[PDB]
């Protein structure tokens, strides 16, 4: 569609300390993306994207099976899909 969508992730494995919020990152600017990504308290990785929902489906496929080179993925948990109308950010942002 031409449509958006928001969908929260949190990905898990080896995922902390691999380059993964560099690369989260310049993928989801790469894709026209905005939101953020976050290391968690609990050795995973965190966040929220908006933006097309075309994109946003090719940012989950990429968080399920690629991420930062040297990361290893097991499993992205997404929650709170949902279409939207407006995007809640302006960037795409790597929160410390």
């Amino acid at each position: 569609g031409n449509t958006l969508i928001s969908v929260d992730y949190e990905i898990f494995g080896k995922v902390q300390g691999v380059f993964f919020r560099k690369h989260t990152q310049a993928e989801g600017k790469k894709l026209g993306l905005v939101g953020w990504v976050q290391n968690t308290d609990r050795g995973t990785v965190q966040g929220q994207l908006q933006g097309p929902i075309s994109k946003v489906r090719h940012m989950q496929e990429w968080l399920e099976t690629r991420g930062s080179p040297k990361s290893h993925i097991d499993k992205a948990n997404f929650n709170n899909e949902k279409l939207i109308e407006e995007l809640d950010y302006s960037d795409f942002q790597i929160v410390a």
